[PDB]
């Protein structure tokens, strides 16, 4: 209650509430992104689409509508009770063809959960997350000046995990990634 108040009272002192929807054109073939842009499933296999450039053809990516060059920002995610699931932000620049790592190193800030019960930064190495209390709900946090990626459960306020402090190349683009074919969609909380 006063964690929940403190969390939002945080958010408003310092981060801009981002108003995030899934770009469709961004979209690996195998994603379905809502009518209302705010939702993401899986297919049982790829769709046929256009391979236009800014597409994840291999990663089963997708990205938000709008890039962040500058300032606080965040957004909450209903991962709910989906078993697998990763989010948080890429540069521009990322391969969206050939494979590549999804770590820093390669311009991706995400963290997620793997079967059910592993949680993970996916940094390089990989981070074993403990998390006491698995979220419903996950608020991502950009600081683009200061290079700073942090997720917190967005109904108790606890903290889940920040990136080490980096320095960003270009714009950076939410972006999320789901692997798994199960009943629970990911979506985005709106603004």
């Amino acid at each position: 209650g006063e964690k929940s108040q403190a969390y939002a009272e945080w958010k408003k002192a310092l981060f801009q509430p981002a108003d995030v929807i899934l770009d469709p054109n961004t979209a690996n073939p195998i994603l379905l992104v809502s009518d209302d842009q705010r939702s993401l499933q899986r297919a049982d296999e790829r769709q046929n689409l256009p391979d236009n450039p800014e597409r994840f053809d291999w990663h089963y990516c997708v990205l938000g509508c709008k890039s962040f060059t500058s300032g606080r920002h965040y957004w909450e995610v209903e991962v709910g009770d989906r078993k697998e699931w990763h989010i948080g932000v890429c540069q521009e620049n990322v391969e969206r063809k050939c494979w590549v790592k999804m770590t820093p190193e390669n311009g991706f800030w995400t963290v997620g959960l793997t079967d059910g019960s592993k949680y993970r930064a996916l940094s390089d190495p990989r981070t074993k997350l403990t998390v006491a209390n698995p979220p419903q709900r996950v608020g991502v946090f950009l600081d683009y000046e200061t290079g700073e990626v942090s997720f917190y459960n967005a109904m108790d306020g606890s903290h889940i995990y920040t990136f080490p402090h980096t320095f960003f190349s270009g714009p950076l683009w939410p972006v999320f990634r789901i692997l798994t074919l199960e009943p629970t969609a990911l979506t985005i909380c709106p603004a």
